[PDB]
């Protein structure tokens, strides 16, 4: 199933009939960082498997729902259970849910992820406001837009220089200052590692030389689809570890340690994003 | 359809029956840089869709013809409407037209493209004679030669150290000097970005550190297929912008601006390549 | 055919019925470096084409056998005829033979390859004990583990920081010292170039800047599958040339020259690996 105008329209039609919500904001939340979705008011949960043309996710299993409702008086749509390219989903499967968001009325997309720290100033538990990226899959002929262009959504050759909205970064930082946690908030450049293996010690050393501040396995595909169709983006990484220090000390990373950092910061991130949603222009 | 000896032979047979031209030179021209094709003498236009085993191009649409005839007393074959890998064409679809050129008798391939400038000496409107490349798709398991080797055309493991003929570069520069436009002509290393998004500001900064002079989304696949089967290559980039300066000044690039640079230099490039064709050893 | 638990089990069942050997050690040998396989004692040769669920290799042709028997009193299984990703084999085809080794009882995998030298200390004929890697395909969305995770074999997100066992490196060096050829033995970081074109002169210059000591077209996929399922690895590169010196002197590389270096070092490598097998803890 191609992520074209007709197929996205069929999915949006189903959603509109079932939910009655016309959302202005979309959210995609990282692993262990989804508690806000359970607090959406007057909400409606729609399993992906019920929506025409949504990608099949039963090989991976686990949760996969679209959730619509209100937060802070604002109408939102959330993806609960993200699709990642290391699972084998195609370009067309990643793009269709974002293009459905566009047809539903979404103008701003807020995204969180877990990532590894490269810059020496980053510690476990820090947040990074993403200001740009290095897209190794895109340089290497695996960009999410490889294929025919869907002209109704955007241009053949997008410019990504303003993909990460500067005013949204400034609002996120302002709110951190108001609540006295700005000491945890940095800005930086995100490297996309296709995955699913964590960056090796020598890959980490290379990324330091190349100007990367953080590295992870998600987010860049969604950012590119959103920028192509005119949706503004705020993307925030939660830092699980510093991969450069770990290489110098021969210390390992694993999914258990990552999820423990997520649990440590989940409630603060929930409060922060609730306020961002409330304050969006 | 595999780009093998039998399938390439069937296409060449059709072409020979229809055109009567036995070409020694092939040309592939960049977007907005194809006016020379409309001036081929005693010419024959063959739509791709009519040629056995040529790749299907109707999803992308737009022009797609093989044009044969004479320029400067020399017999040539041109591709009008290039196939680019960001459109989703496979390795086999890119390679078949170049291998048909080989069977028709082509010994020299001349290629032009539009590209972004990385080296600080490059301005919009400059030309770069390509002397080597950095093939991000090839390092990342998307080389145009991934697949079984077609032994009739070339070896399993090609050496690319002489892919860009030095004497052809020297002839191109000599002709620029004769016509007093050598101040526009540089040499440099070309980075292949799979595309279709333009290099991001932070990707541009990385490429500067890695020794890249220019970056674009084409050319390297065709060069590799030509080198594999013993065809000599001259490749020239027309510079649309300097991506490093644009990053320092927060200035955007887009296809409209690219095509305007192409229109500004089209007539000079046409005159230059006509003389190169005439003077080839 | 997916490299899952059921399919790997069917292949292992066939092998066990035919060979009667329960191996503790697996070996994968580079081109021209397979003489040790012909000296396995009380051996059994099983063509890949006869084993249920093994990948089809008839397009490439050439040899493809699993060989079981004894070396130095130890039970081993060897792959004779390696599968390389530049031939077009999928992730699932590369992984299945390694996962069969795991089900047969393999705890240690020994691997050899031919590679290009980047570090200025490396000459043709030198050996490099691999201590880490830079996986360009993995960064670029072509990691061997892209796809659903096979949970019976290992975790969704592997850590590769200890993929190259330190004690096995130390044993290999100890044996070189005992036989007075330690002057040929170095350690280093291996860059994976998907291939099949040799690294270009400008790619070589880039790899020097990025901290790479050697570059080749194999090994990293097998290492990752082995690490995922808990098999310890020793990987050794035989250096065919120094690509940085060749770029400075405009000298070419080719498969003939590579195979001549293999023939020059084959007997010494055979003796070294026989002793390593005998001495493994
Ligand atoms: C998610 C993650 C955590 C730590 C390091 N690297 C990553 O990709
Ligand atoms: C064609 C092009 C123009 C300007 C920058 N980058 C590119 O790839
Ligand atoms: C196998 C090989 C030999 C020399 C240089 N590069 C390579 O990949």
């Amino acid at each position: 199933v191609v992520a074209n105008y007709e197929n996205a329209s069929m999915a949006a039609d189903y959603i509109k009939r079932v939910s009655n919500v016309l959302p202005d904001i979309g959210i995609i939340c990282g692993s262990g960082l989804g508690k806000l979705i359970e607090e959406i008011e007057e909400r409606k949960v729609i399993p992906y498997i019920n929506i025409p043309n949504f990608p099949k996710t039963t090989v991976a299993g686990h949760v996969g729902n679209l959730v619509l409702g209100s937060v802070g008086g604002r109408k939102i749509v959330a993806m609960q259970g993200r699709l990642h390219m290391y699972e084998g989903y195609s370009n067309q499967e990643i793009a269709l849910p974002i293009r459905v968001m566009k047809l539903l009325g979404v103008r701003v997309l807020l995204i969180t992820n877990l990532a590894g720290g490269i810059n020496r100033k980053l510690k476990s538990g820090d947040f990074v406001l993403i200001k740009g990226h290095i897209n190794f899959p895109g340089l290497g002929l695996n960009n999410v837009l490889v294929g025919p262009n869907q002209d109704e959504f955007g241009p053949r050759f997008p410019d990504l220089s303003n993909a990460y909205d500067r005013l949204l970064q400034q609002l996120a930082l302002k709110i951190a200052q108001e609540n006295d946690f700005q000491d945890l908030v940095h800005e930086g450049v995100y490297a996309f590692n296709g995955g699913p293996t964590y960056e090796s010690p020598d890959e980490s050393n290379m990324l330091l030389k190349l100007g990367c501040d953080v590295v992870g396995m998600s987010t860049v595909p969604e950012v590119i689809i959103a920028c192509h169709c005119g949706i503004k983006v705020l993307a925030v990484s939660l830092i699980a570890n510093n991969s450069i220090l770990d290489a110098e000390n021969d210390v390992s990373i694993n999914h258990e340690k990552v999820l423990a950092v997520a649990e440590k910061r989940a409630d603060l991130l929930q409060m922060w994003f609730k306020e961002i949603i409330t304050r969006l222009p």
